[PDB]
């Protein structure tokens, strides 16, 4: 499943909803049959009983309970391996699990993505502790597309920087005029990576399923590598590659739309 777009056809599919969905639903959603999972108690951490992690790519924590989370490996272009975690937005039992997610894998960007003009509570005013992971709430950043959170992470006497990306804008109508701010947290967020330097540090990306948005964010991100390194994008195959790791990432025709619309501006951006 690979549909290479040139500039002239990316802007034109993009804008051709017929040819979309007819593509977009052909892509199996992969997801993962309850019955691989026998866990008594495992609804507990799930947010939705049929949106479970793939167990190939799925985060394993250091029972089998204590070592569930609802998160999954997902590569980044090139077929990177762990270049993100896609996963749901935490819930009241599953916080803990998280921020031990978050240390174990020395993740140092988290984004989560909302809107605000209508997905989970679990960052700290000042400081909070969670299984030993005290966070630490240093600086508060708004920008107008996101809120960006510096964090300090202390368990033990080790200590920790993570970047907290809050987008505020997901828009209710994926039209091409709410593009740009996802556009700008894609590249702040690979630049900030970037900064990382040579370190297997997964960037953890969710909202409350964590396969639409998520889904979205992530191959924009790829796509846009993509677009720089070959002169082309491959939303199609890029979504297959997704949706291997983790079943039924890009959730809706309108969030694969959208990609198209983000990619079609990013192109247009590096023609001028």
């Amino acid at each position: 499943m690979s549909r290479v777009l040139q500039a002239e056809e990316l802007h034109e599919k993009a804008l051709d909803p017929f040819l979309l969905q007819a593509e977009f639903f052909e892509i199996p959603m992969n997801f993962v049959d309850p019955k691989e999972y026998d866990i008594p108690g495992l609804v507990r951490k799930n947010r939705y009983k049929t949106i479970l992690p793939n167990p190939h790519s799925r985060v394993c924590l250091t029972d089998p309970l204590s070592s569930y989370i609802n998160a999954n490996y997902i590569r980044g272009y090139g077929g990177e391996e762990k270049v993100y975690i896609a996963t749901q937005g935490p819930i009241v039992s599953t916080v803990a699990d998280f921020w031990r997610m978050v240390w174990q894998e020395h993740t140092p960007i988290i984004v989560m993505i909302t809107n605000i003009e209508e997905c989970t509570e679990y960052w700290p005013e000042e400081q909070v502790a969670y299984d030993g992971v005290e966070i630490t709430v240093q600086k508060v950043i708004h920008t107008e597309d996101y809120r960006l959170r510096l964090i300090s992470l202390k368990s033990g006497t080790e200590e920790r920087g993570l970047k907290h990306y809050w987008f505020t804008s997901w828009p209710d109508q994926k039209t091409p005029d709410r593009a740009p701010p996802l556009l700008h947290l894609v590249r702040e967020v690979e630049e900030a990576a970037q900064q990382e330097g040579p370190h297997c540090a997964p960037i953890i990306v969710h909202c409350s399923a964590g396969i639409g948005r998520t889904g979205c964010f992530i191959a924009t991100s790829i796509c846009c590598q993509q677009l720089r390194q070959e002169g082309v994008v491959d939303i199609l195959k890029t979504t297959c590659q997704l949706r291997q790791d983790r079943g039924g990432m890009i959730q809706t025709c309108e969030q694969y739309q959208f990609v198209h619309h983000v990619m079609s501006l990013y192109e247009k951006q590096l023609s001028h």
